[PDB]
Parts: structure tokens; sequence; C-alpha cells
């Protein structure tokens, strides 16, 4: 039934409508009917009709408080992603260094030419990523897919304990120059991810099946033995990097797609990603949930070696919505396996 949706799990793109596109959550669950969940990344294009914001052209003096230098180390396909705090910056002053000759995009003409160049080019001169900032660019009435408040589930969190968590249930921005990567992760709790690209440069991505998850985990583990001894889940670190051929050559399936300006990507729990900018760039992002990913959340396994990682307690979840589990798993006995190819409850409207 769900095990022949989508069966190559590959990168599925839509175009939604604006009758389609008026309500998030639904959408969400319809893509999942479609099998979209199985790629752990899915494209929506939306309307020509819509926008975020009526112009970008007065941004230029926000400040990026903690920019930061991707120093990368390593060769042949594996890397390890330093990270080097530099001061605080404007828009305009990281406009102009990203444009500079120095840091600027090298010429191309296939998309395959600049992965290639990014490829043998990641360790030298280190770009910087303002990444992490506090803050949406979304009009305030705008009511469509607004990054700062999609109405999902994970507004439980806040709901019932006050609690925010930066990035999480609140919007980042993310200012990209070229060869600005973002390491090999899923999401905090394997929550969702939704990434919308405001303007500039292309942003490529590369993405696992939550089906092959644990391959590239046992992949990670055997090439890191010491990190993995370290830290029970040292990929959350977000310092591992590794090429699209070294997953090919250990039988990894991968799929991978550009995100243009004015796209959105989603992220589906435990689906692992990771990709690079393609030159300056401006993306706002935030996590999302839906019924599906409670059983993701209480298995979710944890970074173990810094005590500043995100946790969410799952308690309030069990109780409104699995509530005749909950002795059981309060206890320890919810011995639940978690179906990668099943849709989140809310698409049997569409099934
Ligand atoms: C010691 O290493 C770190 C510690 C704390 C925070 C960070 C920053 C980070 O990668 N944050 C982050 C956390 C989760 C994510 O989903 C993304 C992310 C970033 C991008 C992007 O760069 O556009 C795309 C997709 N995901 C980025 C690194
Ligand atoms: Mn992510
Ligand atoms: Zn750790």
């Amino acid at each position: 039934e769900s095990e022949t949706l989508n069966p190559s799990a590959r990168i599925m793109t839509f175009y939604p409508t604006m009758e389609e596109f008026r309500n998030f959550s639904r959408y969400i669950a319809y893509i999942e009917s479609q099998g979209a969940h199985r790629a752990g990344l899915a494209k929506v294009v939306p309307p020509k009709e819509w926008k975020p914001r009526a112009s970008y052209d007065d941004i230029d003096d926000l400040v990026i408080p903690a920019p930061i230098q991707q120093l990368v180390t390593g060769q042949s396909g594996l890397f390890t992603q330093y990270n080097i705090q530099k001061k605080a910056m404007t828009v305009r002053e990281f406009r102009k260094i990203a444009n500079s000759d120095k840091y600027c995009t090298p010429r191309y003409s296939e998309f395959e030419e600049l992965e290639r160049k990014y490829w043998k080019n990641l360790t030298f001169n280190p770009p910087i990523y303002g990444a992490d900032v506090n803050g949406t660019l979304y009009e305030k009435h705008v009511d469509e897919w607004n990054i700062g408040r999609l109405r999902t589930i994970l507004d439980l969190v806040e709901k019932e304990s006050g609690i925010t968590i930066e990035g999480v249930n609140t919007p980042y921005l993310y200012f990209g120059m070229w060869k600005t990567s973002f390491a090999w992760h899923t999401e905090d709790m394997d929550l969702y991810s939704i990434n919308y690209l405001h303007f500039g440069e292309p942003k490529s991505w590369y993405s696992v099946p939550p089906e092959h998850g644990k391959r590239l985990e046992r992949l990670a583990k055997g090439f890191f033995p010491g990190s993995a001894q370290s830290c029970e889940a040292f990929l959350r670190h977000k310092m591992t990097l590794i090429s699209p051929l070294m997953l090919k050559k250990y039988g990894i399936p991968f799929d991978k797609v550009t995100q243009e300006a004015g796209e959105f990507m989603i992220t589906f729990p435990y689906g692992y990603h990771a990709g690079f900018n393609h030159g300056f760039n401006c993306a706002e992002s935030t996590n999302f949930a839906t019924r599906r990913w409670i059983e993701y959340g209480k298995q979710a396994v944890l970074c173990s070696c810094r005590k500043d990682m995100v946790k969410i307690s799952m308690d309030v979840f069990v109780r409104k919505f699995q509530p005749e589990r909950y002795k059981l798993w309060k206890a320890g006995k919810d011995n639940t396996v978690i179906d990668h190819t099943l849709p989140t409850p809310e698409a049997a409207e569409f099934l």
C-alpha cells in the first residue's frame, strides 16, 4: 500500500495551485500520500502569484551577530569541518566579501561542473557563512507557508512549557556565499525541516532515504571510530562531509537536487541531508512536526557529549496522541518498530 508509493525513494517536486497552497499541514500530508517522505527531502515550488516580501532592497544594515569561517580538513571524499567565529558583520559587508574576486563563484556551464569544483576546492580559501541568524524576512501579513508560524503540532512545546528553542520553533536566516556548506545531519529530535530560499544563487542538496539512514551511520562510524566512541550521535555535531563518490563507492543510495531562489525544501524525519551554496544568497528555515514524527521523536538518539544540545520532552506528545501507549512507554516496554514508508495519519483523506 505505502511500499508501492515512490519505490525508488527519489526526490519529488510539487507545483501546488493557490487553493492547495493555502493550507500548510494538509499539503504536507498530501505530498506524504504521494510517497515524497521516502526520499527524505522534497521540493515545493510555490505559485507565481506568491511572494513573502515585496522587496529585499532594504536589508543591508541587518546584523549577522556571529559569522562563521568554515575550515575544512581531509582528503578523497572524507572531510571534517571546523568553525572559526568571526566578529559581527552586516549584510552589506557580507555581500561585498561574497562578491569579491577572492570569494566569488567560479565560471561554469552545467551544475555537474560546479559540483566537481566544490569537491576539489572544499579545503582551500575558507569562506564565511552567515548562519543561525535569528529573524524572518516574511511580511507580517502573509498567511501562506509562513515559516514563523506554521501552526503544526510542534507548537505544543511552547504552548505547554513556554520554551522557545531558537531555529527549531523560531526562524533562522542563513546568508551563504560560494562553497559554504552544511554537513550531513538529520534535524534536532529528528523533526521535519522547511527551507525557503529568499534570493540569490542556488543551493544544492544531497539526501539519503530514511529507510537507509542506518547504512550512512554505519559507514560514518567506520570512518571516524574515535568520534563514534566519544559520542552516541556525532553526526549531530554537523562537522562531517562525505562526497557523493564516497557514498556511491559504499552503496549508500542518495539523491541530489538544486534549490533555486523562490523555492521551498522540506526534509522529513530521519532524513540525512547535506549540501553547499552556489554564491551569495539568503535562506530561511525552521523545524516542524506531524503526528508521524512523534514516534521518531521517542526514538531519536541524541548527542551525549555536549550539554548545550537540543532535547524536547516527548511526554506531552505521548499523552495527547498515544494515550494507550503511555504507561508502556514510560515503563520502557514500548517496542514499536518504525516503518519509514507509511505516510502520516493526516494523509487519510487522500488515500
Ligand atoms: C558544532 O557545530 C554546530 C553547533 C551548533 C550549531 C551549528 C550550526 C548548524 O549547522 N545548524 C543547523 C542545524 C540543523 C540544520 O538543519 C541546519 C541546516 C542548514 C542548512 C543550510 O546551511 O542552509 C540546510 C539544512 N539544515 C543547520 C553547528
Ligand atoms: Mn537540516
Ligand atoms: Zn556529541
